[PDB]
């Protein structure tokens, strides 16, 4: 049965423009096409393949739980799925855990959540969620009005209610949004889509005493920032400021479909049988392969070689950037990473990225004036010396083209 | 340490009273619990384990594709998700096909779609939603608001609006709420959690007949119905009713999550970049399984192999209700099966579900008063029977 990129134009509902090769296998941080030609992939899954193409360990863990059984709905509970939870509540904040199949159903759940604790607490008026200009949260018609990319919502209307938008890391403009009708605030600590901005810490604390102030729930949706992608295990832990509901996913599964509604005891009391549920979630396959993610990924070595490989990546960017002159900035944290570009080349990331592919190299964009990296928290120092050498002799073919 | 069911207490979020006892490993419709003890499985994963437990052919295409690579997200595309597309395509109405990783996900895209067609053909005012009370299509707000629950959509207002919800099986009702506002009409073709029960096929023809007077699309959810478990592909075909837009997931990926949405040409046209996404979907793992559940369900022999099925169920539950009076009647279609609760017995579906879990066969409820069957398309005759054994024995013990 053959295959070809022109059938991808046929047989899919077309709202992706994907890559003119099609990946057939990878390994590592380097992935080939059906050419036989290589990449050397920084681009890690958008920020999911933490542990990089087909690793053993997740392999074997697959397989091992395969051959027991995948799943039998939330009827019944499961060894990893319990093991998992426990892994999430002993290294973070939460006393409790949902699972889920992707970020969007993470984020559904915390706001549900959110939503039904002000309802019981104080009464159905209290529903509002302030969210910030430029965040993704999900597709889902709820989660992808709570985002701020008002282009991804309006054809879609009538939109669910009492959502409003304040500007990212600006505390006056959360602060005129948030008041005692306020059920939660939802905030990335790194908006990722939306071109690599970190929240300052300032804004953060801020956020925590306004939900404080007004009893709203703080939700940090951290299924991209998640999961070593630091430095730390989670975002939070690096800020030092506590949310009452943390969204995992992503990196979460090092590429299995899993995701995870992090809760204080006091917000999972809120959640009684029935109120809110998922046919896939916590099945024990996902359990497993993400347990063994968060064993192979929380760990000292691990986290601290996230935090050597920014400094790679950063040095080697910045002797691109002096011999090319194409970003005002380099920016993020760990292995989130974005480049700014400047003047110049205003809205050219993707130009960027599609003259990196040809040159062998996969990165991402990040809205059309940042490139974004986001590799594997294990890539080598080759792999990101060989991706940079491609990056860099891309950077020089586009500054001709 | 060791994991007792008593740490799901402590460290889940209470949305579930699971069971007392908690598996360990399976085959085929046979599954083990952590003191070994036995149960035949007639909940078969929620209708998701269409070829049963650690099947040998899904574990290895599992073992196969994840020994290339699972997954890069969507901005590079993959050939299991590609030839899956095609499956899809050759085998029903589709044209074309989005991949996500769960039954709502695969409402919301298809909700979301017929919202943008009506807005982009009409203007936007043309946004209404009509369901069915009782209905479930999924629980992110936009699909728990679809559903005809309200006491599982109240808590989380306010809901997306235009939505409105008719009585199931009843033309006249759908009809008053059906117009020239309405972008979309979502159905079940058999309401699954509301007790098993199918839809008629005048209901259906007449959903379609005023689809197409008020252009409104014709949703089909059949996460539930779909992939083989009405003894047809798709329980459609069994209908003869063709929707514009049909959803399906849970027995795609015969127990790996996945969903997908199936559309005409001129409805796909409408979602150009940019308009949906999903990080996950349509990743090579869950469309090499998926592949391979279809390439083994869709075939004449296991198809024709599920109405033999449903008359070994229905034949011996008839046997079992003669004995012990419990039921007024047993319905669906296929696999998806419910014995409904006499008036003496009517709200216990669960207590004879924890009866029946006590005697070795596991099976579900659809509301408090029907006992659904959703077994495996392939479980043998002898499971069939063993678990019916365990079945009319616990309708012993309950009856008294
Ligand atoms: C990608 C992403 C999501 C949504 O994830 P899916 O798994 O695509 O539904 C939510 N939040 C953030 C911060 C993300 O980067
Ligand atoms: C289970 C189910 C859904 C929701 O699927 P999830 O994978 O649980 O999100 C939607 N529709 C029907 C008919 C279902 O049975
Ligand atoms: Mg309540
Ligand atoms: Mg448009
Ligand atoms: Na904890
Ligand atoms: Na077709």
């Amino acid at each position: 049965q053959p295959i070809t990129r022109e059938n991808f134009d046929e047989w899919m509902i077309p709202v992706y423009a994907p890559a003119p090769f099609i990946p057939v296998r990878g390994e590592g941080s380097r992935l080939w096409d059906q050419q036989g030609k290589e990449y050397i992939d920084f681009a890690g899954g958008i920020a999911v393949n933490a542990l990089g193409h087909a690793h053993p360990e997740l392999r074997e863990a697959l397989n091992e739980q395969a051959s027991k059984f995948w799943h039998t709905g939330n009827g019944y509970t499961n060894e990893p799925v319990l093991r998992l939870a426990k892994k999430l509540i002993d290294a973070t904040f939460a006393d409790r855990v949902f699972f889920c199949n992707s970020g969007a159903e993470a984020n559904e759940a915390a706001l549900k959540l959110a939503r039904k604790f002000a309802h019981d607490r104080y009464g159905s008026h209290k529903s509002g969620i302030v969210a910030f200009k430029n965040a993704f949260h999900g597709r889902t018609l709820f989660t992808v009005s709570a985002g701020g990319q008002p282009a991804y919502s309006q054809d879609f209307a009538p939109l669910p209610a009492d959502i409003r938008h304040a500007a990212y890391n600006d505390i006056n403009s959360a602060s005129a949004l948030i008041d005692d009708s306020t059920c939660a605030v939802i905030v990335e600590p790194i908006q990722g889509e939306g071109g690599v901005v970190p929240a300052s810490n300032a804004f953060l604390q801020g956020l925590r005493e306004l939900c404080n102030r007004h009893n709203a729930l703080l939700i940090f949706d951290e299924v991209q920032t998640g999961v070593g992608r630091t430095g730390e295990l989670y975002a939070y832990m690096h800020y030092g400021v506590t949310p009452d509901l943390l969204t995992t996913a992503k990196a979460l599964g090092g590429g299995f479909p899993v995701g995870a509604l992090l809760a204080t005891e006091e917000c999972a009391r809120v959640m009684t049988v029935g109120t809110h549920g998922t046919t896939y979630g916590g099945n024990p396959l996902a359990s497993a392969v993400a347990g063994k993610v968060l064993e192979l990924i929380n760990t000292p070595e691990m986290l601290n070689g996230v935090k050597q490989r920014h400094d790679w990546f950063v040095e080697r960017l910045n002797t691109i950037n002096h011999r090319y002159g194409l970003f005002s900035e380099v920016r993020g944290l760990g292995l989130l990473i974005g480049c700014v570009l400047n003047a110049d080349y205003a809205g050219q990331a993707k130009q960027i990225s599609q003259e990196a592919a040809k040159a062998g190299v996969m990165v991402l964009i990040a809205g059309g004036n940042v490139v974004r990296f986001a590799p594997a928290l294990n890539v080598s120092e080759e792999e990101v010396t060989t991706g940079l050498d491609r990056f860099a002799a891309a950077c020089e073919h586009f500054v001709s083209r």
